[PDB]
């Protein structure tokens, strides 16, 4: 699989934009955008040779560990330190199969018995998005941290809190400028500080977002779409326009309906 390399040693807004823009060119191929934006590839059909990409994530302490996405989604379904290998739990069948293709030299294969999502991770560190800081610092406190699990040096809530950091700043940046830009803010200031609502709330929109679009009347939403400004107020979402400058990508929800074009 593809493998993408960033680190937070000496990291810059340019070498971190390189970093996601890599990733996105690995996640989607080009055969699918609508109204501008490119959709991931669907999971039906779908090669599993073609099924994930690598993260190779370094940090200053000179530690390093693999992060696993998949290309349906963009999401980290696991990640590799050492001779150790964990994944979050799998949703089904397919997947459980699917995972077994990925770090297949390990020493250590572990599947957790607690899933990826957000619900989950936040109860089990303890803290909820909105109060965990983001930012170099974090991301390069969250490598050592994913690094040193196997060894007993990392506790379940500073583990979780690190899958936090490192979903939101990869996965979540590949699908949103938007989060993109927040995340080169904060390396362009080194300043660490979590995500306010109109990070939380587009991260929380993602999947409706996805559907709304493609599922539009030439771009216009059937039901607009509820998101949050940085001060909490609401900003409603009527079309896929507003959203150019925002979603980098979406998952796939339908087929895209014939060009009908006047
Ligand atoms: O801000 C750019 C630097 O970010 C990281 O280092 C910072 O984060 C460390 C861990 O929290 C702090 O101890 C340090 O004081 C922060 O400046 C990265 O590790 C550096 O290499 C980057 O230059
Ligand atoms: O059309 C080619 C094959 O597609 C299936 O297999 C792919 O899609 C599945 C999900 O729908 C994956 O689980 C599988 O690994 C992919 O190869 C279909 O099931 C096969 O019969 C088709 O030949």
């Amino acid at each position: 699989y593809p493998i993408i390399n960033f680190t937070t040693a000496g990291a810059t807004v340019q070498s971190y934009t390189n970093f996601i823009r890599a990733v996105r060119g690995r996640l989607t191929t080009g055969a699918d955008v609508r109204h501008e934006i490119p959709v991931l590839p669907n999971r039906v059909g779908l090669p599993i040779n073609q099924r994930f990409i690598l993260v190779e994530l370094s940090n200053h302490a000179e530690l390093s560990v693999t992060l696993a996405l998949d290309v349906t989604n963009a999401y980290v379904v696991g990640y590799r330190a050492g001779n150790s290998a964990y994944f979050f739990h799998p949703d089904n069948q397919e997947d459980a199969e699917a995972i077994t293709h990925l770090f297949t030299d390990v020493q250590n294969r572990y599947t957790f018995a607690f899933g990826g999502n957000y619900d989950r991770l936040e109860q089990l560190a303890g803290n909820l998005r909105e109060d965990i800081e983001l930012g170099n610092g974090p991301l390069e406190e969250a490598i050592s941290a994913l690094y040193y699990y196997s060894t007993g040096g990392t506790q379940l809530p500073t583990l979780a809190r690190s899958f936090i950091i490192c979903i939101q700043m990869i996965s979540e940046a590949a699908r949103f400028q938007y989060i993109e830009g927040e995340m080169r803010t904060r390396i362009r200031y080194n300043r660490r500080s979590a995500p306010d609502p109109s990070v939380i709330t587009l991260e929380n929109s993602w999947g409706r977002l996805s559907t709304a679009i493609q599922e539009s009347n030439q771009g216009a939403f059937a039901s607009p779409i509820q998101l949050q400004r940085r001060n909490g107020s609401k900003f409603s979402v009527y079309d896929v326009s507003i959203l150019i400058p925002i979603i980098a990508l979406m998952v796939y929800r339908c087929a895209p309906p014939p060009s009908s074009q006047f």
